[PDB]
């Protein structure tokens, strides 16, 4: 019952590497419920958080990872939606007002009065997490902790963003960038009916991308994406921008076909310059979207669960998480790295 | 009995003058009419060719003006849709092939194969016009050509863009840019449903929009546009840019509320900038927009005939076009100003 | 403070008419609030419900009403949304289950675990209400209780109707009964830029509408509904069938434009026979609206408070209730009738 | 060198048996060209049209056949869409206006100025057809005549009436009705990333819609279809009927899932019931499908040429035309049966 005291990997210095400290297990208060992280996946947000990368940063000290998933441990009063065992995951988004004119208008993604699992609240680099019950993620049965925890995130993203570039089946999706969000992104694509051309500037990763479903591959860095892609298809309906480079986006509008949609999802620091032609007269949308919505994580937890989707994950422990994280900032990792515990 | 010859502003060199000079009155081929201008608008476009601000350049010399408005004089053999008498007008939509992709699914103005009155073809600029019947825009009969002639394209445009902007009666659109373009913008605006917020840089522009049905009214060269709008109305569901300003652009960006869709219309030469984190995080659309389509343009005429939509128009001689293209050059305009013939 | 006892109009069974009866005043459990009844509106489905008209009919014995408007009196435990005398007002939707596959995409109308007020739960026939915090409505403070108590339903369902046939402001909606729904519904179109058309079976009641601004009028008992509107305009863009008729259902469909939307409001009872071959080759289709949802209300509050939409109310007494309903059973209502308290 | 006769199968008598005879072979006029039939689909339209089912009848005589394939054989002059020798299909859809409210907005399909291929125009019951260029549809060069015959209108029909549904990946979509549209609906349903129930009469027809990828089967000869759908799937997102039976249609819209979409297709005679109460209460939308538009056509015609769709036939000959229908109107037929010539 309860250890009472748990490990964890905590940041309390923007760009200081994390330390694993022993540190007290949260207890369940109302509307609240403890997971026991078996698995949680390791986000290129972790990055960003702990590199005090953005505007709003993490509350020091924090513990980040908005992909843990694992058992209800503990159950807080007045908790319906869940009960003690119940497999679930702790998305990005880990509350929401329920009543704003975004929550109201299933928008909650976009509520100002959120939390945020692993930034604004302690995450999963642990081996516990509170909860919100209502905002939680209920998992398949068929699939295990190490696989759809990478759901929890890279899936929700990808398949959101999918739908908001509103390519329709038999059309096709350029996915920029196929590391941990654009690999999972290129087999959401397929099951959504969609004709994939994957673009990166490593061959390793662009080989993943055919094994998963691509027709199409561009290594930016051998040839123009742009020209590449206009000429063989003639532009995307959709193109889905996971990179987190400069010229990446550049090279996504141009890479659009016309009347098409260009869905953000990357989340590079910075203005970038847009063609003002190009936008207007060839009458292109660009789309920002951030992780999903409930209805978003289940669709997303389902297809999953239908085996349409399975991330290609490597695992990793708690202590070793520093080593990982620098692995990532090198962009050494191939596919998605799940801590086991 | 059709002159044989006419009188036409040309354009021979970029930057350079215009010269009013005795050109051949052209002859209806086979799908062709022609048309005898009784009124001619001046869009800001016509600077924009003259000048040679955009990647694809007018070949020259040219004769601008895609708002002529007037009588079909004369038919050639298989035209069907209209006939000698009828008041029609010339877009900048002057013909698209009618069976490719954009053509067939309603999007004729994403067209590869199209032609621009008064850019890529001769236009309204002189006393009459060669048009393809089938892309000319059946004129309200109660409506006076100088009247209706805005609506050719600043009319088509902005109801369009106001339009992609998917803002709904009651929701707010903040119009930046309230000229040619604008100032009737406003006005569709307001007949359809929305709340009006109008942003420009002269206190008479703005009153002008005051006067057409804004409710709020901000000037970017005395106040910050993006926190007045974000503080009055906490940002605009719907934003149509009309402002050539590139900078106008990204304030624009900022002027809407979360998840809600800037619509770009202005055609300022080079980039805009695009802030992918706000992007992201606010779930923004933004959206280029391209003048309208047949059925937009009908649509918009409607407005007009119905007495919703009344541009503010300004009588012009052509002899006066250099004049006149200065005064919108220093941004002294009211409105339009359109030429009578 | 709290009467501890207050009147209301209670149904012991299915068509014995109601009983003024002093019954206890509810107090605000956990998740709840107490609401003091000033106004209460008088929905026909008041009459469905005490006469058992529908298949889940409501457990004896209940008070109707969903149209109640007053000052929230007390706060049970936990509420957080409103606090103690805030004006609001307790709709159809008394509450949902929030997580359900429609609750999550902004649909928590067809929530089956919803709770109805005036139904399945106590209503607003009554001078106190037990309300959850969540689904009450937020009243606009210039809108007297009397006037907004309309919209709490009549107003909230006949806009959402008319959101769900698409009509685009410019275009047509034919409004099949000008009742209690329909002369409200015919200001909600106005304000959402569309021409209306009334269609009813008394002059009295399009005289009414011609007020409200409807610009095509036609009594079905006089003249032929399907061919007017299809001569004189060409058939509706949009319909909304408010009417309880047989032969109105039959009429909406033939009013309707090729490709127009018929929304069905009214709640008829059987199975209505539909042109196979007019449905499907003229490409219409059906929506089925039920009230609104928490945004739809306080969008439909919105237009009250803007002053685009008066509700036309008569006053009436809690005891009178019986003669007022069998006035609505006999259609001999001019409006809306609000209960004064 | 063109025959100047050819053999042709006639209705001359509702209800009677055709006749095959010899006509002379028509010249391509202006705008026209003569297209020599190569596969012939039958589709139970024609038997309709035979029998004279519906309020529209088709003049008699006439030659029946909307789903004729084969070659240009001659031109007209002033035709440029298409050239002798091409591969192209004359669909139920032979011409339109072009320029109405539908045409212009890609909706042709309700255009009242059309003419219908095998109806008000003599169809592909015959050796050779004179068709409109502008509306033909151009056959993929990888796929065979008789395999692409039926895509000229029970694929284009169903391909758009599954998007008339609204039904996104992973979804649910309950196919009623698994014939020469239905069974070809099962396969775009796939490809559109759908999970697939289907509902017919007869095993052997349920069994090819499981080889075609329906998951869930049901007789509706053997159970209840509705409470089959119901029970096992708690309702579909969307539904497909196809089925020539008015109470099908009743049924259909009872396999709906809360806030779904029922496409009609079928074309029985007569009246289908609408049960007002359950599709506003359930928030559900009934669509009306015809066909499918030229951009449409090409769509369901590339997932023919992408090999993901493939249209069950079996040979026929245009002499055995009345056994054919017999076999028709016995249900004995599995998918298709396409004539060769
Ligand atoms: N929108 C959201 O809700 C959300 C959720 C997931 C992560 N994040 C964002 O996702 C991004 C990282 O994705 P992962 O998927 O987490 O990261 P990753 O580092 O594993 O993958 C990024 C990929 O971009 C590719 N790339 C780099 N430059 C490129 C170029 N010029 N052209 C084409 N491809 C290029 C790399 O080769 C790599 O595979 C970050 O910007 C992060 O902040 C956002
Ligand atoms: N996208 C299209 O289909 C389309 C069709 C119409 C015209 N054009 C473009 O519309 C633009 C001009 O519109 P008109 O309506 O033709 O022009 P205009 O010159 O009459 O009006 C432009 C308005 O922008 C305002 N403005 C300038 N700088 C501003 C700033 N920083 N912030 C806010 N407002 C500012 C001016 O004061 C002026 O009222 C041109 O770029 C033209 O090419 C595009
Ligand atoms: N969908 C919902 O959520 C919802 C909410 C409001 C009320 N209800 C339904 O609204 C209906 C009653 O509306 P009110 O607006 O409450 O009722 P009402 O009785 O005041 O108005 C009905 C109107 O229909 C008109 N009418 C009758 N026959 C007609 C015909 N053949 N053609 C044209 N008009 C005809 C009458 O003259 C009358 O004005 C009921 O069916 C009720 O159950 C549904
Ligand atoms: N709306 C359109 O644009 C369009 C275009 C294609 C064809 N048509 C219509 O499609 C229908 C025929 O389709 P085919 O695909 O041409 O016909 P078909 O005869 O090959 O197939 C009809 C199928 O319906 C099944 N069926 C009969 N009764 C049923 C019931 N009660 N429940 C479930 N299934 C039942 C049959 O067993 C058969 O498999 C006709 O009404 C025809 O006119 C319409
Ligand atoms: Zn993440
Ligand atoms: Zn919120
Ligand atoms: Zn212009
Ligand atoms: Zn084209
Ligand atoms: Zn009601
Ligand atoms: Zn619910
Ligand atoms: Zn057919
Ligand atoms: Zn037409």
């Amino acid at each position: 019952t309860l250890p009472q005291t748990m490990k964890a990997a905590v940041v309390h210095a923007y760009g200081a590497p994390l330390r694993i400290e022993e540190v007290k297990v949260p207890l369940p208060g109302p509307g609240q419920v403890l997971v026991k992280i078996e698995a949680s996946g390791v986000c290129h947000t972790d990055l960003h958080a702990a590199e005090g990368d953005w505007p709003v940063k993490p509350p020091l000290p924090f513990i980040p990872g908005h992909e843990g998933v694992g058992y209800v441990a503990a159950v807080g009063s007045g908790v319906t939606r869940v009960k003690e065992g119940d497999r679930v995951g702790i998305p990005w988004l880990y509350t929401a007002c329920g009543c704003c004119e975004h929550c109201l208008t299933g928008w909650e993604t976009l509520c100002e009065s959120q939390q945020n699992t692993g930034y604004s609240v302690n995450g999963g680099y642990a081996e516990y997490v509170l909860a919100d019950p209502n905002y939680v993620g209920i998992l398949p049965k068929n699939v295990e902790f190490a696989e759809i925890a990478p759901i929890l995130c890279a899936g929700v993203t990808v398949y959101k963003g999918l739908k908001q570039t509103n390519a329709r089946p038999g059309q096709w999706v350029a996915i920029s960038g196929i590391g941990g969000l654009g690999h999972v992104a290129v087999q959401y694509a397929r099951a959504m009916g969609l004709h994939v051309a994957a673009i990166d500037i490593d061959d390793a990763k662009l080989e993943l991308a055919r094994k998963l479903g691509a027709s199409l591959t561009v290594n930016a860095r051998q040839e123009d994406p742009v020209e590449a892609i206009q000429r063989d298809i003639g532009g995307a309906h959709g193109v889905l921008v996971t990179a987190v480079s400069n010229s990446a986006f550049g090279q996504a509008i141009g890479m659009a076909r016309r009347g098409g949609t260009i869905a953000l999802v990357g989340l590079p620091p910075g203005d970038f310059p847009t063609p003002i032609f190009d936008v207007v007269l060839k009458g292109l949308h660009i789309a920002g979207s951030i992780v999903g919505t409930r209805a978003d994580l289940q669709e997303a937890l389902d297809f999953a669960g239908e085996g349409l989707v399975k991330a290609t994950i490597h695992p990793g422990k708690l202590d070793d998480i520093n080593q990982i994280l620098d692995q990532m900032r090198a962009g050494q990792i191939e596919g998605r790295i799940v801590l086991e515990m």
